[PDB]
């Protein structure tokens, strides 16, 4: 199940820096099992910085789910989430994240060097009890790969 | 200048008590003395935990200039800027952030301890080069005084 919600959020980085809508990242939101939200960048398409996968992804299961709160839900990522969306899955109240790629992955390919403490654990205002998975093996490494093999397909931002 | 759309921000705050749209944040994002976005908290209107003043007033900016970047633009908060939303304006390349009341104020009447440690300095794998007023005398008691009003007089989230 870690596997496929994973793979399911590597294709939509795929599917995403293809479609044009941004960058190669990719988030799903699951509630026991059952597909919530799947979603990519939307940054250039809705020209809109905070329009991240994991935020897009909160924004589109929150309005489904008809509650600002997803605890009873989790959320793969692609990448591992950026400051930004790290604060958007704190105040989303989910309650597992999995993500399969580091951000040092990201970052070598251009890509900010923005970092989260909360979920590195190196803060001293911002904590965090989130349980969060790094994910290893076959999956991890497609996660991986994704931004070697997408870096001719879209221009940074 | 600085006062005046701190205050603004500050009267965002308490037209979106007023109107149930989320809870007392506001923010104004300006360009050179011109209001680009003035907007408050929208979680409750929106359905969406995201939909912070600070990420409103980002999203509404970017869609009035046509781009991704406001790195000619200033954001003035009416409190401390959450993790989320401090990484939403580090992404939006806003050139000054001025905000009125810090984290403490808010989480005196009910917020979570939800700070973010690239604004107050302490930040280790997230470092900001933005530059950063907290505001001093009359706006802070007036930022400040945002939270004792409005106490109880909208639903926490
Ligand atoms: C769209 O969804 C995204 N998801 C993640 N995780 N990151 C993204 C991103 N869009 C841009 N980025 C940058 O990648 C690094 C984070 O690792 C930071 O530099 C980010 O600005
Ligand atoms: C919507 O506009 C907002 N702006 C800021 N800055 N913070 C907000 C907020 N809505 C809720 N909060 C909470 O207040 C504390 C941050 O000081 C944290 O707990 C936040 O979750
Ligand atoms: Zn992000
Ligand atoms: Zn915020």
């Amino acid at each position: 199940s870690d596997h496929k919600f994973l793979t399911q959020a590597v294709e939509e980085a795929y599917k995403g820096v293809d479609c044009g809508d941004g960058g190669p990242f990719g988030a799903v939101i699951v509630h026991n099992n059952e597909v919530v939200a799947s979603c990519h960048n939307m940054v250039l398409k809705y020209t809109d910085p905070t329009a991240h996968a994991e935020v897009t992804a909160i924004r589109e299961a929150c309005k489904k789910l008809n509650k600002i709160e997803l605890s009873e839900c989790e959320i793969y990522a692609s990448c591992e989430p950026c400051p930004m969306c790290f604060g958007a899955i704190h105040l989303s109240r989910l309650k597992r994240l999995v993500y399969g790629a580091k951000a040092e992955a990201a970052i070598a390919i251009g890509f900010d060097d923005f970092i989260a403490d909360a979920l590195r654990g190196t803060g001293v205002y911002q904590k965090s009890s989130l349980e969060i998975k790094k994910a290893d093996g076959n999956g991890a490494a497609i996660a991986e790969q994704v931004f070697q093999n997408t870096k001719e397909k879209f221009r940074l931002y």
